[PDB]
């Protein structure tokens, strides 16, 4: 259990696209953004490794080193201070990612907290909600995959917490990006990125199947709401790592090459549930995925429960 980074209140990153569909990524902007965020994209990582060794058995040290991290975070207000803007949101986007890494992480390693580490942290993560949440007040902020993305911290909040008014606001959330989906299986902000158009769509879909998943540890299925459309979009991105032409023509642009890696494993959950399970192999096969953002370990959290017992 190695020190936490610091956890600062303030946060400075950069935007790296160059065109106008933020599709073509220079660079010198990709290095210097991964600098600046480094300490949250090490906190993340770090969080997600402790969980995923608790997971195995016998290590309730992993589980109670997450909670030592997550701890000093909040005891410094980390991620509660200035979000600089330098060329667009990315400070705001980061703190929607790296709030959702780590209400995950304490999601997962909660039942061993101490009476202090509970007021402490979930206090600091209903604050990371309500300053997330007040973003999208403003209607200029467009709801595209960030905000599915802001609804997995506030998802893993109001279970962790038993909130029913932030579980109230996360479902909310869901039902947007479901209602967004048209009857031909698109996203049309997410179609709008040119090249990157199936990344995008797989990238939405992420944090859908994920508020979905974490709704089942309630024993509500989400999955029925206007049920069929998520399986539309789906279906629509395993098809489009087989043969990308659908894409192509939608988008205006031929669709870079890339295997499914990451938070591409929300397949791992989502094969379980689909009415056409083995569709999703070719996907399968790519795996197994981490993504820390997601929690850690998709594959072995879609057979294992997302919580160890
Ligand atoms: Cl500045």
């Amino acid at each position: 259990c190695p020190a936490p980074p610091p956890g600062s209140p303030d946060i400075r990153a950069i935007g790296y696209y160059t065109d106008a569909a933020r599709s073509v990524i220079d660079p010198r902007l990709k290095t210097q953004n991964d600098a600046a965020v480094k300490p949250l994209n090490a906190f993340a990582a770090h969080v997600a490794k402790f969980a995923d060794a608790y997971a195995k058995g016998a290590d309730e040290a992993a589980g109670r080193c997450a909670l030592t991290w997550l701890d000093a975070w909040a005891r410094s207000g980390a991620m509660l201070g200035r979000m600089a803007h330098v060329n667009n949101d990315q400070s705001d986007y980061m703190r929607q990612w790296t709030h959702g890494a780590a209400a995950m992480a304490y999601l997962r390693t909660q039942a061993l907290a101490s009476e202090q580490q509970r007021t402490d942290i979930e206090t600091w993560l209903k604050r990371l909600s309500a300053a997330n949440l007040a973003y999208w007040d403003n209607p200029k902020h467009k709801r595209n995959n960030h905000y599915y993305w802001t609804g997995v911290g506030i998802m893993a909040t109001a279970v962790a917490t038993r909130d029913d008014t932030l579980l109230n606001t996360a479902q909310g959330i869901y039902r947007a990006g479901i209602d967004a989906i048209e009857p031909d299986g698109r996203l049309p902000m997410e179609m709008a990125r040119k090249r990157l158009a199936l990344h995008f769509h797989d990238y939405a879909t992420a944090p859908l199947v994920l508020m979905a998943e974490m709704a089942r540890l309630q024993g509500e299925d989400w999955y029925t709401y206007r049920q069929g459309a998520l399986e539309r979009l789906a279906a629509r991105v395993a098809d489009g790592y087989r043969d990308p032409s659908w894409f192509n023509t939608q988008s205006g642009a031929v669709q870079e090459t890339a295997t499914p890696k990451a938070s591409s494993g929300w397949v791992e959950f989502y094969r379980l549930r689909s009415p056409d399970p083995m569709r999703f192999d070719a996907m399968h096969a790519a795996g197994p995925f981490q993504d820390p953002r997601m929690g850690g370990n998709l594959t072995l959290m879609a057979q294992e429960g997302i919580v160890p017992l």
